[PDB]
């Protein structure tokens, strides 16, 4: 996997 | 963004 | 399956 | 807005 | 989960 | 939380 | 179709 | 489990 | 054909 | 992703 | 172990 | 894909 600090998908 | 051919999240 | 809006596992 | 105690999005 | 037609978070 | 005896996610 | 939350085959 | 006479997955 | 270990289509 | 002009899976 | 960001089995 | 002689997941 996750990127973005917003979990899976959304921001990479 | 998407990777994986499974849409957002899931497989990168 | 999924619950929680966070994908598989994590919050049910 | 927010729900979830996780801020905007994520868990409602 | 989402509301708003603008994805996760932002407008409910 | 978990269900399925396979841990978090996967089988509920 | 699928059952199981593990995709085609495996758990019904 | 299997259905279909094609093994696990595929036709139920 | 299949790729991905998830059968036909889905992940290549 | 897809190949084949027949969508996901089927002909690669 | 796991691979794929889909948990145990599924995509390696 | 599988490894381990125990099918998808579990032992790699
Ligand atoms: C090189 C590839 C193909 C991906 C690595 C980065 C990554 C793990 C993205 C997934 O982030 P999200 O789950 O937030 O979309
Ligand atoms: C290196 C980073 C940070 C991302 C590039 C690849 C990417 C855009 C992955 C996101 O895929 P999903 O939406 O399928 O998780
Ligand atoms: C009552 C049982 C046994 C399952 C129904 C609810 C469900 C489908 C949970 C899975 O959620 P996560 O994949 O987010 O853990
Ligand atoms: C009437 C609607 C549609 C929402 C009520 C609760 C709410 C404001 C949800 C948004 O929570 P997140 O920002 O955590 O997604
Ligand atoms: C049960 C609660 C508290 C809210 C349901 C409405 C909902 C699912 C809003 C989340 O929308 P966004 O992801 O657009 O913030
Ligand atoms: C009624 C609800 C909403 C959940 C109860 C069952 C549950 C806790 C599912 C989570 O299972 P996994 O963690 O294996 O996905
Ligand atoms: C009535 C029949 C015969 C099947 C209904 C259940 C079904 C659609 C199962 C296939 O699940 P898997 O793809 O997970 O093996
Ligand atoms: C009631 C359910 C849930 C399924 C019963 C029949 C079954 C065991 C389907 C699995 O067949 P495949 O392995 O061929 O997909
Ligand atoms: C380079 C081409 C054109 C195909 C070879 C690899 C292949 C056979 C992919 C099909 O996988 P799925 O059936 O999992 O989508
Ligand atoms: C690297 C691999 C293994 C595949 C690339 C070509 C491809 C993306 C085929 C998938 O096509 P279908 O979705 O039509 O099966
Ligand atoms: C040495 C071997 C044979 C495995 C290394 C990679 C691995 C740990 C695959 C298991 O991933 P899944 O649980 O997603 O299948
Ligand atoms: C390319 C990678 C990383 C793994 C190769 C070995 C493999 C396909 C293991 C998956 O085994 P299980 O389905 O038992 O987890
Ligand atoms: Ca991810
Ligand atoms: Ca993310
Ligand atoms: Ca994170
Ligand atoms: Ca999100
Ligand atoms: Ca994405
Ligand atoms: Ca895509
Ligand atoms: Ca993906
Ligand atoms: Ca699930
Ligand atoms: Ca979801
Ligand atoms: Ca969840
Ligand atoms: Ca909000
Ligand atoms: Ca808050
Ligand atoms: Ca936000
Ligand atoms: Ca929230
Ligand atoms: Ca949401
Ligand atoms: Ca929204
Ligand atoms: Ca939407
Ligand atoms: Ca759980
Ligand atoms: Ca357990
Ligand atoms: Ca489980
Ligand atoms: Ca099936
Ligand atoms: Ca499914
Ligand atoms: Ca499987
Ligand atoms: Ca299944
Ligand atoms: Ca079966
Ligand atoms: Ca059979
Ligand atoms: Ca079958
Ligand atoms: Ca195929
Ligand atoms: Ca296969
Ligand atoms: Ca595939
Ligand atoms: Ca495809
Ligand atoms: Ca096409
Ligand atoms: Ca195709
Ligand atoms: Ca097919
Ligand atoms: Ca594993
Ligand atoms: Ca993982
Ligand atoms: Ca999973
Ligand atoms: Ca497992
Ligand atoms: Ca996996
Ligand atoms: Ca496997
Ligand atoms: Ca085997
Ligand atoms: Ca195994
Ligand atoms: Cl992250
Ligand atoms: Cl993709
Ligand atoms: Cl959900
Ligand atoms: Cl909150
Ligand atoms: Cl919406
Ligand atoms: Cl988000
Ligand atoms: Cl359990
Ligand atoms: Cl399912
Ligand atoms: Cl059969
Ligand atoms: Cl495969
Ligand atoms: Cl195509
Ligand atoms: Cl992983
Ligand atoms: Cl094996
Ligand atoms: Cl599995
Ligand atoms: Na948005």
């Amino acid at each position: 996997x996750n990127a973005x600090d917003d979990g899976d998908g959304a921001v990479p």
